[PDB]
């Protein structure tokens, strides 16, 4: 009767909470994912377990095509539901199903205010004003795998000089965007994060590419439409957007 | 074994085709969705033929509960496929299937190079600097419907002064912006297309809600998958950003 949820330790999706005392089930954890399977559970009437993914992976394939991450979790039926900033993707939507995504998001900028750098291709264009992104991420890895003209050259200046310009994660970018003349090109969600909490920064421009996160299930679970449904009502009600604040604000 | 394709003209979706001669078939038509959708074809093997949808409607509910436009071209199986930039909502997604979004978009801000404005909390904050969107569109609605505190306050000074501050429709907008100190909200793809279009002009911020547009289906159909993995693969291969860039191109 109960539903097995994987997720993810991820501020500040997933985080665990607060306490002196040794805790354990569902109240060792908050964060805005808590919230939404809980609202979810109101809605569609279920009562869940939430289990962290024991890989702490999202789910990628190796070089035999084995999953690991949710992913896997999912595909096993060890998991009903994967309630987590978990990206649709090509490769993974052909072996698990998703909802349609609760949080939409892209690549942006974060820089300083008072400037007239006011987009990617017034970067792309010009040479004074260096930029980066955190090493090995989803961002870094998206500007090493374009085939887009414009950012190819922009992976082109990143990775150049022993690719200086990168950062180890992204609680060091930050410092770095805090403590020199640095920009930190990230997901849109991270800069939003940063931004409410540091008032000379500020995100520049849109989003350069788009993507979203939604909950997975496995192939053929008759949760995945209700759960479209549900997120589609929050949504229209601001309840997604109530939520976004909770854990956002600065 | 032809599927037919309920589609709208909106520019620069779905356009007529300019030529002397009348034309008769889906040579008459241009646009994103027209090659978004040869490219489906050409992923799922479909013939089709495009018919736009008769009331030049994208599908919304009267008094009674009774849809128009696309949405109950779908409903009544008198179309398999709508391909456009039909949103996915709540009401529609109960009524009819969506492929996950082809493209997302949001609200954004269009104003000037050369300013210190960088949020729409830098304006909800101040008075100095005006604002609004187009009359009865998509954006003045989710203003005027907002429960959101800093919106509901955006609304109040939009619509202040017999809502002055806003435009007839986009065109309008536009030439507001170009002849006037005048900031449109409005579609962040109607935005890329006029900064293309526009050198002085640019997007401040990023998205204020977030949408999808996406491929309709009636439900039950079997195409809903297909079309979702589809989206997913043209994503991935970098061509809905190639199809993006054509149509969008200034
Ligand atoms: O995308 C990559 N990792 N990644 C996922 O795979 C996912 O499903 N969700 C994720 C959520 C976050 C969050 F921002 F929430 F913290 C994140 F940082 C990463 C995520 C990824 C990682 C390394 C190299 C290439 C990649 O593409
Ligand atoms: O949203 C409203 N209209 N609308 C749809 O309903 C849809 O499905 N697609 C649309 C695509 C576009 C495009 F930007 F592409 F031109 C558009 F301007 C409007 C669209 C709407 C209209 C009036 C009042 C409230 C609303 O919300
Ligand atoms: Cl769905
Ligand atoms: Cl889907």
């Amino acid at each position: 009767r109960t539903l097995i949820v994987t997720t993810i330790l991820e501020e500040p999706y997933v985080m665990y909470r607060k306490s002196d005392k040794p805790l354990y089930g569902n109240d060792r954890f908050e964060g805005y994912c808590l919230d939404l399977l809980k609202e979810l559970s109101n809605i569609l009437g279920f009562l869940y377990d939430v289990k962290l993914v024991p890989d702490g992976k999202y789910g990628a394939q190796n070089d035999k095509g084995e999953w690991n991450g949710m992913v896997k979790e999912l595909i096993d039926h060890r998991a009903d539901l994967a309630v987590a900033p978990l990206t649709i993707t090509y490769v993974r939507e052909k072996v698990i199903d998703f909802s349609k995504p609760f949080m939409t998001l892209g690549i942006s900028i974060l820089y300083r205010k008072g400037t007239p750098i006011d987009s990617a291709d017034d970067l792309a264009k010009q040479t004074k004003i260096e930029y980066g992104a955190v090493r090995d991420g989803s961002t870094m890895t998206f500007f090493k795998k374009s085939k887009i003209s414009t950012y190819e050259k922009m992976w082109a200046f990143m990775s150049s000089r022993q690719q200086s310009a990168l950062v180890k994660n992204s609680d060091e970018g930050i410092q770095r965007v805090l403590t020199t003349d640095y920009a930190l090109l990230m997901e849109s969600t991270s800069i939003e994060y940063v931004t409410q909490r540091n008032c000379n920064l500020t995100q520049i421009g849109g989003l350069i590419d788009s993507k979203g996160y939604g909950v997975g299930t496995p192939i053929g679970s008759p949760y995945r439409d209700k759960i479209t449904i549900a997120i589609l009502q929050l949504q229209e009600e601001g309840k997604l957007h109530m939520m976004k604040e909770k854990w956002w604000r600065g």
